[PDB]
């Protein structure tokens, strides 16, 4: 056979078939299939088998491949892709949707999200898996972003949460954020935010009133202006609790849609094209106005600078 932690570098093994694949080589997965406890079977001739990182070498190509050395990471992944090779991956309007299976509304919102914004990922692993996923393979990807966000199939699962843990795996250094706290007393202070913190507010959804300003709590005691300074990313996530929101055509490139209770509700995905698109998982629907709840909304940028 052949073993491997990248499925790039391939190591040749010849093995015996008397003996178990977890005696000879330690954890060993076939295509997300643990096969630890296995013995070796004729139709497993020069195939390629995962495993765990046992010697340098492997443990070396598997921080180049994945960037961790958390030794749980293969077998979360391995078990993730042994699902999530048997979803359904359909095209709806140009992008890679999920059908619905094993609570994965929330992988299937990020996962059209993340074919409408500009992200390099910094581990191969995570960029190759993307360019796959652009062209409808993305089932790698899921379990990848599965493993990467510590989740399990069927865990119920927040777009934020994703969105912050898979963006902490991109590059984000160019992306800086400048804002300027205004209250009666303490005054006037400006801060630089960089990387994810300079992509991301929580707090409400709209991009203008961001610029204009919104009220905040001041160390003081009084309350407080925080409006955006300079904003100097490719895109921003604006994100607030569920409420009722108004999308105009054109005003915005995509936002999330979160309908019930806290954890156990469903996400659908609302894209901004020549008209508006709802898409939940396999299924499309369109019209010209949107009101409805809202929790996330993502905004095109290059470089703004406030007029004030
Ligand atoms: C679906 C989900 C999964 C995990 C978590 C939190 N884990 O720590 C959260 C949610 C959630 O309900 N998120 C939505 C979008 C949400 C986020 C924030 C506040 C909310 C208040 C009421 C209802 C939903 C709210
Ligand atoms: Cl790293
Ligand atoms: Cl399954
Ligand atoms: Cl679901
Ligand atoms: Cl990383
Ligand atoms: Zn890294
Ligand atoms: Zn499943
Ligand atoms: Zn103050
Ligand atoms: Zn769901």
């Amino acid at each position: 056979v052949f073993t491997t932690v990248d499925n790039i570098n391939l190591h040749t093994q010849v093995v015996d078939m008397s003996m178990t694949y977890g005696q000879q080589f330690g954890p060993t997965y076939l295509d997300g299939a643990d096969v630890t406890k296995i013995k070796p079977h004729n139709s497993h001739e020069g195939k390629t088998f995962y495993v765990l990182p046992n010697d340098d070498t492997l443990r070396v190509e598997a921080f180049e491949y994945y960037h961790t050395t958390d030794p749980s990471f293969l077998g979360r992944y391995m078990s993730a892709l042994n699902h999530t090779k048997k979803w359904k991956y359909p095209q709806v309007n140009g992008l890679t949707s999920i059908k619905w299976a094993d609570n994965n509304c929330y992988l299937a919102t990020a996962l059209l999200t993340l074919q409408q914004i500009e992200l390099k990922f910094n581990p191969p692993a995570l960029q190759d898996a993307y360019y796959r996923a652009r062209a409808g393979e993305a089932a790698n990807f899921c379990a990848l972003i599965l493993a990467y966000c510590n989740k399990t199939v069927g865990e119920l699962g927040d777009v934020r949460e994703t969105m912050s843990y898979l963006f902490q795996h991109a590059n984000l250094d160019s992306c800086k954020r400048v804002l300027n706290v205004v209250c009666k007393t303490c005054g006037q202070q400006q801060t630089t935010l960089k990387g994810v913190e300079a992509v991301m507010y929580m707090g409400t959804l709209s991009y203008e009133q961001f610029k204009k300003g919104v009220q905040i709590p001041c160390t003081c005691g009084k309350q407080a202006t925080k409006y955006l300074v300079q904003q100097e990313s490719p895109f921003v996530m604006m994100s607030a609790p569920p409420a009722q929101y108004e999308l105009k055509h054109g005003t915005f490139t995509c936002a999330s849609e979160y309908t019930g209770n806290y954890q156990c509700g469903h996400y659908k995905h609302i894209t901004s094209k020549e008209t508006l698109y709802c898409i939940d998982g396999a299924l499309l629907t369109k019209s010209s106005e949107y009101k409805g709840p809202i929790t996330d909304v993502f905004y095109k940028e290059n470089s703004y600078t406030t007029t004030i």
